[PDB]
This record gives C-alpha cells, structure tokens and sequence, in this order.
C-alpha cells in the first residue's frame, strides 16, 4: 500500500520547511510504523509530478494507493481510520479534553508575535502565558488511567509523560509542532522563555524531545525563524 507525504520545503528549496501542519503527519505516519515516503516541494519551483498530483496546489498532501488527499485535519482522521490494528496502533486520544488542551496557545502565540504596539505587548505576553498554564495544569492533572495512585508528596499530580498518557497520540502529533514554532520564535524575537513553574509543560517537552517522532521532524531551528522573521521584527 503506498503512502508518499507531500511536504512545505524550507528556504534552501528542499530541506524540511516551517509548517507545524506537515510535521503533524510526518509524526502521525511514524508512530503508526507504515512504510511511507517524505517529498519536500519546493512551492516556488514545483515539480511536474506534484503539479499533476495536486492542481490544487495544497500543501501539506497525502498520496495513498492512487488518491490524492488534502487537508491536514481529514488526512490525520483518514490515516487513524485506515491504519488499524493488528498491523498499526490506534493513536487516537482516550480522553477526549487531551484533543482540545493548548489549542489556544498558538492563535495567542502568534498576536503576540505579530503584534506591533508596544504598549500591548505586556497583554499579550500575559494572554500566551494564561494560555501555557492552563496547559500547564492539564498536564498535570491526573488522568482516569492514574486513578488514586500517588505518593505523599506530590497527592493528586499527574506523573505521566504526554497530553494523553505515556504515549504519543494523535493530539501530541498537533499540538507539539506549534509548542515547538512557539518556544523557537519566541526565544528569537521576543527574549521570552516559558516559566520554569510551569513544570508540567517543562516535563512534557523534556519528554517530546527525548522522541523521534517529534525530534527528527522538526524543522531546524533556523527554517523556523527565517519563516517568522518578516511579521515578527515590527515591534521596536
């Protein structure tokens, strides 16, 4: 069965670009453990073949079998329904708020970076940190797989390693390429960190970072702010 991803390329017109869109996949597509290929179109410069695959030109897209399949939401829903055990996990969420936890934080993420008045910034910068911590505290709330098991020091804190659980599910695949766009740019433009406090968000990155499927799909740093670079510098 062949499953060839379409990808947005970077600024050298073939590695891997900014687009926490394509990295959910590319992270979907590993954790299910199917063959599959990654294409990088350079969208300035494509190629015959992605042109007669997509003339609709979107990107990110999914060629399966001999279907061609858009739109990063319903490719995801598409590949967790046709992808099934025995052969490959599940990787749908089991509770169902790990699907919605830190949606807000990219809209607040990019008003704040795009914002150019300085007398709103410290709003902003208040409105993503609201954000985080309500994240923050998702993460560490337990989970009804968790229940009543502790120990006397940290009674009622959730333990586990990512938004669901141990494992890597398909909310993990969205959230943490822009968790990740998030903390780069921010770094870069912005002298802002995420607070140390919020140590269910430093453990749960700690955690992304120690996996491959998040790691190696990840842009380079770099891609990441060359992409922002125009809409963030405004702010003087």
């Amino acid at each position: 069965p062949q499953v060839e991803l379409f990808v947005k390329a970077g600024s050298d017109g073939a590695k891997i670009g900014n687009c926490p869109f394509s990295q959910r996949l590319f992270a979907v597509l590993w954790l299910k453990g199917v063959t599959f290929n990654v294409t990088t179109v350079d969208t300035k410069r494509r190629t015959e073949t992605v042109q007669k695959l997509c003339p609709g030109g979107q990107l990110p897209f999914l060629l399966y079998g001999t279907e061609v399949h858009t739109d990063t939401n319903k490719i995801e829903e598409f590949l967790e329904a046709v992808l099934c055990p025995p052969r490959y996990p599940k990787l749908a969420a089991l509770n169902p708020e790990s699907n919605t936890a830190g949606l807000d934080i990219f809209a607040k993420f990019s008003a704040y970076i795009k914002n150019s008045n300085p007398a709103l910034n410290d709003n902003l910068e208040k409105g993503l940190l609201k954000a985080l911590k309500v994240l923050d505290n998702y993460l560490t709330s337990p989970l009804p797989e968790e229940v009543d098991e502790t120990s006397a020091e940290d009674e009622g804190v959730s333990q586990r390693k990512f938004l669901d659980g141990n494992e890597l599910t398909l909310a993990d695949c969205n959230l943490l390429p822009k968790l990740h766009i998030v903390q780069v740019v921010c770094k870069k433009y912005r002298g802002f960190t995420i607070p140390e406090a919020f140590r269910g968000v430093h453990r749960y990155l700690s955690n992304a970072y120690a996996r491959e499927e998040f790691a190696s799909t990840c842009p380079d740093d770099e891609e990441i702010e060359l992409a922002y670079e125009q809409v963030a510098k405004a702010l003087k």
